[PDB]
């Protein structure tokens, strides 16, 4: 037999099927890495932070809301494992640039996948810890490179992305698999970072436009109707997803099991002490088969605080848990995730979590195609009523225009809320809609990291130089050429 069996050695790249299933075990190597981009994307902001209401301790998650994390307490640690997807796509990339088995168009849309990917990675790296080591060879010591140059390397993998897709925007293998629409929707999102982040003002923030319009216009992508229908575990494949990972019995759990482990509500508790808001205990109802653990408690305020009377979105992204009063009353206790409900499997007693995590869909094109356009001082009015029309319903957004429509959500609701403000300020229009739209979705603190430090430190607990993350100390002990980040001593 052979001992020194490697996965670069030429037999296993003599095929077209064989670079499929490399490409098939990229994705599922992105896959991985699917709690940390919610990690990165979200739990610093202000949505989390309260007790957990069941009793659960959060054992350090709450150094997320709280913005504690340091060098002892990391939060994450190894740069979210991102570096081992990095260098196998990187062995993806030689291989497909060196073939001799491959079609021209079937190297170049391989080509336009990795590029893309490895492009998504950097960005999350760029975002999160700044200046980053650029890994672009596969490997079986080094410097970070400047976040200027690693913004630079991330806009030539889109440009060489979109080379490898040419003018071909279909979904080749699906919308769980990147395309050339993903790669714009990245591509929005990275010049509108350089634009407003990193110096590059209006010719940036065009591109981004010029981008986002690019999806409207040739991509096969349309709003559901039904905003709770976008998540459903039947439902997968729906046109308003443009690239999600996709979670599946026996293959693979949201999160690998830590949407459960920190977002769903315990049986026994939920069983024995809680009920809805008609008295009901939760043993008597489809919640009792919920069992997992809260770590991260959504602000218990935030249940009222955050949406329109009318607006959909309120019950299909969060339900509330109550508690029947020794005087017989039924009083609030608190809310819980409802946007990933898992399915209950044949002859099951507790939910499985296999929805699929979704990165980027319709709604998200059309909400930063109006951040764009408010950027460059033009008018965001179609794009973010698009979006409420579908929040609110068609009939019901139509009679309520006049309060609900842009620019006139403004007024009362908004006196003594921290979440959000009215619509007389467009990029408070749009943080506010995309947070009604992207719960649990891993936007929110980019959202706010976009605009600026100021708007994260008026809504969070972050302060102006700690907005990058920390690194944890294995790192640094095997690296010797990586300094902490800036920001984290004493
Ligand atoms: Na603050």
């Amino acid at each position: 037999i052979d001992p020194t069996s490697s996965i670069a050695d030429s037999n296993y790249w003599k095929t077209e099927a064989q670079f499929s299933t490399f490409n098939v075990g990229l994705h599922a190597l992105l896959r991985e890495c699917s709690f940390n981009f919610f990690l990165l994307g979200e739990p610093r902001a202000d949505i989390y932070g309260d007790v957990p209401f069941g009793g659960e301790a959060t054992q350090g998650m709450e150094r997320l809301p709280f913005n504690t994390i340091n060098k002892e307490n990391t939060g994450i640690s190894n740069f979210a494992g991102m570096y081992k997807v990095i260098n196998q796509i990187n062995l993806m990339i030689a291989k497909t640039k060196e073939t001799t088995v491959l079609s021209e168009a079937g190297k170049n849309y391989y080509l336009g996948e990795a590029y893309g990917m490895r492009a998504y990675l950097y960005f999350h790296l760029l975002r999160s810890w700044g200046d980053v080591i650029l890994y672009l060879d596969y490997t079986n010591s080094k410097a970070a490179s400047p976040a200027e140059e690693v913004m630079k390397q991330i806009k030539e993998d889109i440009t060489a992305s979109e080379k490898g897709f040419g003018s071909d925007y279909s979904f080749k293998y699906g919308r769980y698999y990147w395309s050339m629409a993903a790669t714009q929707m990245l591509k929005g999102e990275v010049y509108l970072w350089s634009g407003r982040q990193m110096g590059g003002g209006t010719a940036d923030y065009t591109t981004a436009k010029t981008a986002l319009q690019s999806i409207v216009s040739n991509a096969n992508v349309s709003l559901q109707d039904d905003f709770s229908k976008v998540f459903a575990y039947n439902n997968k494949d729906n046109s308003e997803i443009i690239f999600s990972i996709r979670n599946a019995k026996d293959e693979y759990n949201m999160w690998d099991d830590r949407f459960r482990q920190n977002l769903v509500p315990q049986q026994a508790y939920m069983t024995s002490t809680y009920c809805n808001k008609e008295g009901v205990s939760f043993k008597d109802l489809p919640e009792g088969q919920l069992n997992g653990l809260i770590r991260l408690q959504i602000r218990y305020d935030l249940y009222n605080k955050a949406f329109r009377d009318g607006d959909t979105r309120k019950d299909a992204s969060m339900t509330a848990v109550y508690q029947k009063q020794q005087d017989g009353t039924v009083k609030y206790i608190a809310p819980f995730c409802n946007k990933y409900q898992g399915v209950l499997l044949d002859g099951a007693s507790q939910r499985s979590f296999l929805n699929d995590y979704p990165i980027y869909r319709y709604a998200d094109c059309l909400l930063l195609l109006a951040e764009a356009k408010a950027l460059l001082g033009e008018d965001p009015t179609a794009e973010i009523n698009q979006v409420r029309e579908r929040a609110y319903g068609k009939e019901f957004f139509e009679a309520n225009k006049a309060t609900l429509a842009y620019p006139n959500d403004k007024g009362d609701f908004y006196t003594d809320n921290k979440y959000m403000s009215g619509d007389e300020d467009p990029l408070e229009a749009i943080l506010k809609e995309r947070m009604r739209e992207f719960m649990f979705e891993g936007k929110r603190w980019y959202d706010l990291r976009l605009l600026g430090a100021d708007y994260v430190t008026k809504r969070t607990s972050a302060v102006a130089t700690r907005l990058l993350w920390p690194i944890n100390e294995s790192v640094l002990t095997d690296n010797p050429a990586l300094k902490q980040t800036p920001g984290y001593q004493n």
